[PDB]
């Protein structure tokens, strides 16, 4: 079928523009940097519904902008770009984004309604084309960390619950695209097989759903698109970046009967090599900049688009260890600090992502 991104325009959300203008821009005392963050409030990055308060607030608000805009005429048609992100027991091998639901606590059931209303909202706004990205890390997480007690404790729930979404979320004008970590997590020689094994079973076991083009790649990471040798902390993995993943993934999931699009997080990926020390080093990492703006002339033919999922400038976790959600990879040497909760703005890491733009802003 159709690239979702072909033939429309992404709407940049009210919410990223928020942060910027009202705690980034008037901590900025440079003329051109604050100039520049105006411009990065433009950019059309995903807006994600990390907690169920945002379902019938900031989603409802979102598409309802998008219906007038387009109800006037606009051209191309805007379409919207979503992260669907409270699975119970969420983030289940570290502690930063843990989140509001726990499967020991009606979390399966919390999360059925959830995924419930979010489709009776997207049949209500139907004339809005909506593009979604389907839990970070949770089916990842499911290939590599099966000896982790949390994760292998809420295995059978994310599979559950994963089918659960995409058929309940199988609609006439939403593109679904699961997310599938990145270079450096699945791409991995030893875990790129078993991973397209999963991928291409749930799909399986979902009916082949329609509405899902594909899978997401580096959300909320930091590796290139493209680069001509390898960073030095992705050795010894052949497949060092998104391009060489993906190339090599596609031909297993395809053999599988999941013949996968693409969609590929730029967002943090503008500066390569990274301020990385390790690969596995993923939260808020130093040495890191803006990347390729979101859009659908990619030149691959399994890439409908590069994209900006996670929003830079919004936190990975808290740097501190008296915190309740402190995971270590967000005190090493090589994570930015004091660093705010996961998901609240961090100033100093959005100017960082301002400053190391490429393209510049
Ligand atoms: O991306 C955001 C997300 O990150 C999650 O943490 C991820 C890391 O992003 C990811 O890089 C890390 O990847 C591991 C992978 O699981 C291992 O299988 C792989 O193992 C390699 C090993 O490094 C080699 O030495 C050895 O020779 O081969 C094996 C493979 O056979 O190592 C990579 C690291 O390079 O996985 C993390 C999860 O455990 C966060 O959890 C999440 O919160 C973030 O949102
Ligand atoms: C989730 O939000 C919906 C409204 O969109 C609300 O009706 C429901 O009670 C909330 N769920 C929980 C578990 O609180
Ligand atoms: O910034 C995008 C998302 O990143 C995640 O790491 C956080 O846990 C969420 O709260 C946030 O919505």
């Amino acid at each position: 079928n159709g690239n979702p991104f072909e033939g429309v325009q992404l709407w940049a959300n009210n919410y990223y523009r928020s942060e910027v203008h009202t705690l980034a821009i008037p901590q900025i005392t440079d003329p051109a940097l604050r100039a520049a963050a105006s411009a990065v409030a433009e950019v059309p990055s995903f807006q994600w519904l990390d907690r169920n308060v945002t379902v019938d607030t900031l989603l409802v608000q979102t598409l309802s902008e998008i219906r007038e805009a387009n109800q006037a005429g606009a051209n191309p048609q805007y379409a919207a770009q979503i992260v669907v992100y409270d699975l119970p027991d969420r983030d289940c091998a570290a502690a930063a984004s843990n989140g509001e639901w726990a499967i020991a606590n009606n979390g399966v059931n919390n999360y059925k309604a959830y995924i419930n209303r979010i489709r009776e909202i997207l049949i209500s706004f139907s004339d809005v084309r909506t593009i979604l990205v389907i839990e970070p890390d949770s089916l990842a997480n499911m290939v590599t960390n099966m000896n982790v007690p949390k994760c292998s404790g809420a295995a059978s729930t994310y599979r559950e619950l994963t089918i659960y979404a995409l058929k309940q979320l199988d609609l006439p004008h939403v593109a679904m695209y699961m997310d599938a970590g990145h270079a450096g997590w699945l791409g991995w020689p030893a875990n790129i097989q078993p991973a397209a094994e999963l991928f291409a079973k749930i799909y399986e076991d979902a009916g082949k759903p329609r509405a899902v083009r594909g899978l997401a790649t580096n959300v909320a990471n930091y590796n290139a698109w493209s680069v001509s040798s390898p960073p030095p902390y992705t050795s010894p993995n052949p497949n060092y970046d998104e391009k060489h993943y993906i190339e090599a993934f596609r031909p297993l999931l395809e053999a599988r009967g999941f013949p996968a699009q693409f969609i590929v997080d730029q967002g943090r990926s503008g500066k390569q090599p990274t301020g990385q020390k390790e690969w596995g080093h993923w939260c808020n990492a130093i040495g890191t900049g803006f990347g390729m703006r979101p859009t659908a002339n990619t030149g691959h033919q399994y890439v409908d688009a590069f994209v900006w999922v996670k929003p830079g400038g919004e936190c990975d976790g808290t740097s501190d260890t008296t915190a309740a959600r402190y995971d270590y990879h967000c005190g090493l040497e090589d994570a930015l600090k004091p660093a705010p909760e996961a998901g609240q703005w961090f100033n100093e890491y959005f100017i960082q992502l301002l400053r190391n733009a490429n393209p510049p802003f």
